[PDB]
């Protein structure tokens, strides 16, 4: 079996060791963990299916070379390819499931772009206005969650997810 009748909007409770402990797996933005949405504070909605509302998520982007940015924020230089560029990404995953920093010190002070100056240089769309690689995974969850490695036109974005 794979589903249930009692959590947030989002995530599907396995367990079926498909992994270890998936403890509710999203389908939409791949991601696992031992915590719903939530964590003692607010899962509320459940209205349509990933549009709420609103979703003014913000963007990590980290790109690396061959692409279009290819320096950093804070440096000026990059050569590493895609697969030394994933890498750039675990970095705000491990540390930002430590239980130790928030969801406000990924984005707005670390960022291959502008989103790196103005915490979120995004926006908020709801679908249409971004391109096919930025509505789907942007849409899942309605918090600020995160969704795993998605792939974009630019970098790899990493969809800090906000509203």
């Amino acid at each position: 079996m794979a589903d249930e009748e009692k959590l947030p909007p989002g995530w599907e409770k396995r367990m079926s060791r498909s992994s270890g402990r998936v403890y509710y797996f999203n389908h939409i933005t791949n991601a696992s963990q031992w915590e719903r949405p939530s964590g003692n504070s607010s899962s509320g909605g459940k209205n349509g299916q990933g549009e709420p509302a609103r979703v003014r998520c913000s963007h990590l982007l980290v790109k690396h070379s061959q692409s279009r940015r290819p320096s950093s924020w804070r440096q000026e230089k990059i050569t590493r390819t895609k697969e030394e560029a994933l890498e750039l990404i675990n970095g705000y995953i491990q540390k930002i499931k430590s239980g130790e920093e928030d969801f406000e010190s990924l984005a707005s002070q670390f960022s291959d772009c502008s989103s790196a100056k103005a915490r979120g240089d995004l926006g908020a769309f709801s679908r249409g206005q971004m391109q096919k690689p930025f509505e789907d995974a942007s849409f899942a969850l309605r918090t600020g969650e995160m969704s795993g490695p998605v792939f974009t036109d630019s970098g790899i974005h990493i969809i800090l997810r906000t509203e």
